[PDB]
């Protein structure tokens, strides 16, 4: 054994030790208790980054702890490799999106092997290969015949300069991101998934999952947006119906989650688009102009709450059904054509959004709920206002005193009895807009026939091969100026027909990899009945947060379609759920000729201040924030490995922060693991070069030294400690650091004796084997020093109950005749 630890002659052989034994090359084996434990696989953009690092190492951590407790563990890791990345850089270095993919996926793989990561690559995907999302393809057409998917016309944003669509987070003030040039608001035919048609099931089988982030689940629950509510019809005034025809002559229309305050209403909004904002605005250019400005926004759903809410009066009015008040229309920019009636009610005295819109234009404020004995100020809101739980109801006539129940109840009776309301339920959720304006992605198995119509590519015939002899140049969608692509025959009536040239949403090959990597072969559906009947759903999923809305959503979404189309046997894909923290670092800059300030990496400085570290000049300490290229603070993995190795690597990001934590980048820290390892390579040399390897001990402790109970002590609890961390809290800092304070006990006891050699053993063959998920390397070739049996068959460390029990004292007590501490509690 050599005495200096060196992870460039350990890492790689053990590696290869691993791959030769196939421990984590696993099949359908019957015999084996099953583990999935999944990371969200990565965009294969060129190179490993510091957070992909933390997300696998994480999964490899809890994978190779549940290998070491005797399951069969399944840790498959693949390429979501559609999108846009390879279109720029293909547009950016003439060369084909999928050469420049796959020579990334080779050069990615290369490093998370490098990384060891206990991966079965025999499963390996990569979405971007026909034998892929030809069963997305496939779900599709057989979608697309039940009407799950549908075809409707939508409004994009078409960017005229740049002659690409861009979504709204790509509009800056209405106009491109890149091309700076004004977006024009285009309707066009697109494909939708119908997943309002499961939004009750997506919502209440949230409730199954149990080992969720509470957070995380609630983003959900937020984003499905289940409401019970009230459709209210308010009777348009015989002096407001010019331009109307229709219902919308005879009444607006609204849908209130708060019909029990129906009686506090003091105004009404409408959408831009709602019938009676076009009539008000026959004659009024203001409210045109604000009709105009509204249907030019762009505003993203993350930032809708926060826009400024904007209104005009139209001069127009109704009357509330249940006390005759008039109230004025409103045309709002908070209310959206396509969500309800495009028309809302306000109760300023109990919706905040209403108070400060009221305040704003000094309009109504009509209490009607009273809490306790509250004051009530009209010109300041309180957080009482909205009480719907402990609230009684005032100024509502023969509706005062009821609760908010019973007050709903009454409203809804009231409203149907004339014919003016019912109750009602609605949905935040969209429907699911897949159709993409892009060519590095799934092509829509669609082809257009003047005679028989928008028709599905026969099963058959699948899949519609993507070409990948292209090279995008900006001026257009590929496949749109691509007739050798297009241009096709009908798959019903053999004439001259048009394949459909928008490709998927990238975010429908997440919505069942995990599925594909049980079966990644198979070549007669998107996944063979046994493989599914046997891994059943993921155990374990890890992955940002970015993630915890769409992505979840969307892969429990495919998971119902796959149960229903009799695939799988789950509802739902993901048992646990682990989301870790991002990671930061130092930014350095200098200051610019313009005014402006140059980012610097901090690889290309040295501390001392700080200055480069090829020239000598000196740089500016910043602030620290997220890894990204937007302040080029990027710290690349590969030179942390090749610097100090996988595992310095591996435990640096494992004990800096608990997952969930952010994760400072620290030089001191990376040292501090690696000296830490080194520390560990010398316990075990030097206890090999005093007399070689014993048995461990085992047994009766009867007879052994105080000293020696309590390492033995401190052994059988800190791996209680630590199983309890990898098992449960899923805390693997605080698991590290319970193995150090195990080193540090031992370091401070005389195990010279021949009990002492066979508990040192003990200690060593545990340390080494709780930390082997951690640091896979050094433990593996530490425990071929000390043990010739294979680790993984060791299994996991046992905890012994007797090293737990203290002895105890029993004696007797008396005073004239009938531990002087002990006696003086006594
Ligand atoms: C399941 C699907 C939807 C996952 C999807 N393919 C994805 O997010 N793929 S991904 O490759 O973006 O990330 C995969 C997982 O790794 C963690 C960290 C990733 N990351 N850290 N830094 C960086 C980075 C920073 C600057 C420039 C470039 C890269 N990217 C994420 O939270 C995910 O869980
Ligand atoms: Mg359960
Ligand atoms: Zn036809």
């Amino acid at each position: 054994m050599q005495e200096h630890y060196q992870p460039a002659a350990i890492e790689p052989a053990a590696q290869k030790k691993w791959d030769d034994a196939r421990i984590s090359n696993v099949s359908e084996d019957a015999s084996k208790p099953k583990y999935y434990c999944l990371s969200m696989f990565p965009y294969p953009s060129g190179k490993l980054h510091m957070g992909h690092v933390r997300n696998y190492t994480i999964g490899d951590v809890l994978s190779r702890f549940k290998l070491l407790n005797g399951f069969n563990v399944m840790q498959p890791m693949g390429w979501d490799a559609f999108g846009m990345p390879a279109e720029n850089a293909a547009m950016k270095n003439n060369v084909a999106p999928a050469a420049w993919t796959y020579d990334n996926i080779e050069y990615m793989k290369t490093q998370l092997k490098s990384l060891g990561f206990a991966v079965d690559w025999e499963r390996e995907v990569a979405t971007c290969k026909p034998e892929y999302y030809r069963w997305e393809q496939w779900l599709f057409t057989k979608l697309f015949e039940k009407g799950i998917v549908y075809r409707k016309n939508g409004t994009v944003n078409w960017d005229p300069v740049d002659q690409t669509v861009l979504a709204n987070e790509q509009v800056i003030d209405g106009r491109g991101w890149r091309s700076g040039a004004l977006i024009e608001k285009r309707e066009i035919p697109m494909y939708y998934f119908k997943i309002t048609d499961y939004a009750e099931e997506l919502l209440n089988d949230l409730d199954k999952l149990e080992h969720w982030p509470e957070q995380v689940k609630t983003m959900q629950r937020n984003w499905i947006g289940k409401s019970r509510g009230m459709t209210v019809r308010f009777a348009v005034s015989d002096d407001s119906k010019q331009g109307l025809e229709g219902d919308y002559a005879k009444f607006l229309q609204v849908y209130t989650t708060r019909p029990d305050t129906l009686m506090g209403a003091t105004y009404v909004a409408v959408a831009a688009e709602h019938p009676l904002a076009t009539a008000a605005a026959a004659d009024k250019p203001e409210l045109q102009a604000f009709i105009a400005e509204c249907k030019a926004g762009s505003v993203a759903e993350a930032d809708m709450a926060t826009m400024e809410k904007k209104g005009v009066p139209t001069g127009r009015y109704v009357v509330n059904p249940l006390n005759g008040d008039k109230l004025e229309v409103w045309i709002a920019n908070y209310v959206l054509w396509g969500y309800g009636d495009g028309a809302v009610m306000a109760v300023p005295a109990h919706d905040e959004r209403d108070f400060e819109f009221a305040a704003k234009y000094n309009l109504p404020k009509k209490q009607v709920i009273a809490v306790g004995d509250n004051a009530f100020d009209a010109n300041r809101w309180q957080e009482w206002y909205g009480d719907k739980e402990n609230g009684v109801l005032v100024n509502s006539g023969d509706l005062d005193g009821l609760d908010f129940q019973t007050a709903f109840d009454a409203v809804a009776a009231k409203l149907q009895s004339q014919g003016a309301g019912e109750p009602k339920t609605q949905y935040r959720l969209r429907d699911w807009g897949i159709s993409r304006q892009r060519y590095w992605g799934c092509p829509i198995p669609i082809v257009h026939c003047e005679k028989c119509g928008n028709v599905p590519v026969p099963a058959d015939q699948l899949p519609v091969v993507l070409p990948e002899n292209v090279v995008p140049d900006g001026m257009g969608s590929p496949l749109a100026k691509m007739p050798e692509f297009y241009e096709t025959s009908c798959p019903c009536c053999g004439g001259a027909a048009k394949r459909e040239t928008d490709t998927m949403d990238t975010f429908i090959e997440s919505s069942w990899y995990f599925f594909r990597y049980m079966s990644p072969k198979f070549s007669d559906g998107m996944v063979s009945a046994e493989s599914a009947k046997y891994w059943g759903a993921v155990d374990q999923y890890i992955g940002g947060i970015e993630h915890a809305i769409l992505h979840l959503l969307y892969a429990r979404f495919f998971t119902k379609l796959m149960r229903d189309e009799g695939l799988v046997n789950v509802d739902e894909p993901f048992e646990r759920l682990l989301t870790q923290g991002m990671v930061v670092c130092e930014t350095y800059y200098r200051e610019n000729d313009k005014g402006g300030k140059d980012w610097i990496n901090p690889a290309d400085v040295e501390l001392t201040s700080a200055v480069l570290k090829a020239d000598g000049l000196p740089v500016v300490i910043s602030g620290t924030e997220k890894m990204s290229k937007s302040k080029n603070n990027g710290v690349d993995p590969q030179e942390l490995i090749n610097a100090y190795g996988a595992d310095t690597a591996r435990l640096f990001m494992m004990f800096a922060a608990p997952p969930e934590q952010s994760l400072e980048w620290s030089d001191s820290g990376v040292e501090g693991a690696h000296r830490f390892l080194r520390r560990l390579w010398r316990t075990v040399y030097e206890y090999l070069k005093q007399g070689g390897a014993v048995k461990a001990f085992a047994g009766n402790q009867d007879g052994l030294s105080k000293e020696l109970k309590d390492l033995r002590h401190k052994l059988h609890s800190t791996t209680a400690k630590v199983s309890d961390d990898y098992g449960r809290r899923q805390q693997f800092n605080t698991a590290i650091a319970a193995v150090m304070e195990l080193l540090n006990q031992y370091d401070k006891t005389d195990t010279g004796s021949e009990q002492g050699r066979a508990v040192a053993q003990e200690v060593l063959e545990a340390a080494v084997r709780l930390l082997w998920p951690i640091v896979p390397h050094i433990c593996e070739t530490l425990w071929s020093e000390l043990n010739g049996a294979k680790l993984w068959e060791a299994g996991w460390p046992t905890v012994d109950e007797a090293a737990l029990v203290k002895s105890e004292i029993e004696v007797m007590v008396q005073v004239n005749g009938k531990l002087e501490a002990a006696a003086l509690a006594n």
